């Protein structure tokens, strides 16, 4: 199944089951996400910063792994893992990787 994720129109494209690998994240998480769904285009909308998005998504192909993009500034991408609910673990991992 192909959904979409657009994020202030810039549309990002994955498979279900790469979200459902993290259940206990926003969009792993059927009930949380589908508040973000938009019955006229049928797809997932976020009013949200765009660059971060990359790492988010790319979070759950890559089976857990977090990085922040080079050119989205600690605190804005901070904030977004925090809306995502990216969880403590990799909270734990990011907070090390970035110094605090």
């Amino acid at each position: 199944e192909r959904v979409v994720i657009n994020v202030s129109g810039l549309r990002f494209e994955t498979q279900l089951k790469t979200l459902n690998q993290f259940p206990d994240t926003l969009l792993g998480n059927p009930q949380k996400r589908n508040r973000y769904y938009d019955p006229l285009r049928n797809e997932y909308f976020f009013d949200r910063n765009r660059p971060s998005f990359d790492a988010i998504l790319y979070f759950y192909q890559s089976g857990g792994r977090l990085r922040r993009p080079r050119n989205v500034p600690l605190d804005v991408f901070s904030e977004e893992i925090k809306f995502y609910e990216l969880g403590e673990n990799a909270f734990e991992r990011y907070r090390e990787d970035e110094g605090f």
